């Protein structure tokens, strides 16, 4: 009834909304956070990326709202004496969505309390524990109008390996389930919760990722985004 | 290895980059051309819609081209007291690409001479006749940087009727297949010839429609798209 | 809700329902009538190849009838002072139907009389005129229960050339299309109306391809299917 | 370039291959172990279903390995005074395979040992503990040529509770993942493995599942299949 997909093994600037320092390199890797001339990443850093056309995730006249899928893999670096910092997610902003604070906030929000208006879907894969809101393990979240996660699961995050994500959403059900699976360490990590996007997101969102890397020295990393694919399904009946 | 698909059966202007006369109305159809008060065509009207996200139809260096399909229902209408013009098109042109001059030259040339740098590959849609280029019967038409059609199909054209169309290209062959039904009426038309896309579209592209009214009195039509798929998939290798 | 699609470039009798003449070379083609080993195509042949599982095509506590599209290549070849006879068919019919009697009745039929009870939809490529039912020029026919077919269009066949079909059916208008292109030749062909499935088909059918040679001598050909994609998407009302 | 999916969401014996005591009942729900007239399981059961096609998952030609994908959503429920036994499986099996010892080998082994010629992946879901090979905890495992999994994760078994299962191999990193949500629990398991199809699976299976209930009195349970999808490609080479 409304159909969307895409999928993109190399990545170009042409159909891609990027903010600050999210870039694309010559290989076609979707840089979220800033990386030197050396190959080294910088701290206090913060990009996001999105498809340059905008998704409908529901409809208020139908009361319809869509199933989505999305898959990426992305790889997660970090330089020699330094831990990791701060992650990435994938998100669900309103259109025209402007980056917010850096750092443990993911840019996606200016605090660690919960706002109503904050209308943000995110999936976060989280390398930095934050005393004030996370749990001590890395983590993958389900974010709902918080940096505060509803609900982690404990993941083993290895720098420099690809992680293959698979991101479900059934409207049906309300169900969010978040997986990751390291190829080469065959390891694999599930997250669920359920999540009523109509309440939370506008009609129409833009969709995408987001990543930061530390303020501190010490705590930083690269956020790679080497392939993407997405799908989305709304039904307004015949 | 690049796909991009999206279907809708109503349209909204979030996810269109809308030109000129192009409106999308409260019943959720994409109105190319202008229509006064009384749903009562204009003369001289000139409308164009696109998809939002660009889409790559050739890689420089793979050598790969894309192959893709489109369908959708479109709707003329005349008015009483009328005939038709100027038609209406399927249109695969540059980013950014702005409305060209108006009336039979169906706003995606300022002539009716061959123009290599037009970039321009359309599926034509003529309800008039127009002495200089075209043939005497209303036609489906292919266009490659000309508004006189590399190849045409007659087109047995009836108002107010829904027409549905498919358009395919196979870049294995360099064909591109245009065909359209009346369901009502039970007739179907076809037209084919070889495009080399390689060779006149930009890797990236814009994809949509344009559409034009008459200029001189007698000759108007509404220029209607009910509902848009499309899809093309290009390969990277692996 | 109910969904089955699929593709193959190359054949295998692993998963097809082979039928008297019906092989597949060792190329992977198709070979619907006989060759012998010259490379020649055999007089009084007939042959049957369907894909080895059933698809439904309506639901009788629903009322629901499901849309389908199936596209494929054929190569009919004629050798050298002989006529082209008879033609291949794409078919739905019963599970575990028989062939039937061979010429130009494809092998679908006993005679050339209407059949209520045949329960066979078929869209055929007609090579020989038969004085009784067909038109005199060469022909596609949308077939009903009957040989004589409900509608029909001009083709213009030429020997050893690659020819592309794409059939489409549309539960919701009851409309049948089918086209054919030559992609070297940039020819093309197209014939549509209605079919109303419910009243002629069972629930369940058989899909694939029915061929027959002419009888008498000099008139004859091959029959082979080079490659077969098929889709049908049939609701249930989730 | 030889693509095949399916999805049902009722079933239906036509389109089908039915071993021993599987059968689809009057709801469209596919009953793979034996259920009596009250709705109470059997002790001593066995029943294997698959999908009339068989699937290519490589070629010897080419050495190309099939990706493939399957989700299903399944039903295993315990009568009061009873524990579950033995559990169900997505298998892969060669061409006209037959069902072998009942119980905890889940019709596809004999014994509890290894047999390379037994030509079987499969993905278990154990609701009963096996002290000659299974771990504790009631797990899902992936098996190959072997009752003794490669790789297991604990599985919070809920009587009653409809479970959705995503089942994806990509054959380039060879990497099988398995994963199970309880939608209204909003609980989910994963776990992923290693698995050589080429040298494992002959070049064309019968996909479907398997299914048994306990030998002794006070282990038993229904073993029902709600609706499946699958979906495999495999690259010739254009
Ligand atoms: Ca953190
Ligand atoms: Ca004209
Ligand atoms: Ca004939
Ligand atoms: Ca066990
Ligand atoms: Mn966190
Ligand atoms: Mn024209
Ligand atoms: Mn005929
Ligand atoms: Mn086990």
């Amino acid at each position: 009834a409304s159909q969307t997909s895409f999928s993109f093994q190399r990545f170009n600037e042409t159909n891609l909304i990027l903010q600050r320092d999210a870039t694309v390199s010559s290989k076609g890797q979707l840089r979220l956070t800033n990386v030197n001339d050396n190959g080294e990443p910088t701290l206090s850093s913060l990009g996001r990326a999105f498809y340059s056309a905008p998704i409908q995730i529901w409809d208020n006249t139908t009361g319809a709202v869509a199933s989505f899928a999305t898959s990426f893999t992305f790889n997660i670096d970090v330089p020699n004496n330094s831990g990791p910092a701060d992650g990435l997610a994938f998100v669900l902003l309103p259109v025209g969505s402007q980056p917010k604070d850096k750092g443990g906030l993911l840019g996606l929000f200016n605090n660690y309390k919960y706002d109503s208006n904050a209308h943000t879907v995110a999936v976060e894969f989280d390398t930095l524990y934050n005393v004030h809101w996370d749990p001590k393990p890395r983590h993958i979240g389900i974010d709902v109008n918080s940096i505060k996660s509803i609900k982690t699961t404990t993941w083993d995050f290895v720098k420099g390996e690809n992680a293959e994500v698979l991101i479900t959403y059934d409207s049906s059900t309300k169900l969010l389930v978040a997986s990751l699976v390291y190829p080469s360490l065959k390891t694999s990590f599930i997250v669920s919760d359920t999540v009523d996007l109509k309440s939370v997101l506008p009609e129409w969102v833009i969709v995408g990722f987001t990543a930061t890397t530390g303020i501190t020295k010490g705590n930083v990393e690269t956020n790679d985004i080497l392939s993407w694919s997405f799908a989305s399904k709304l039904s307004d009946g015949t």
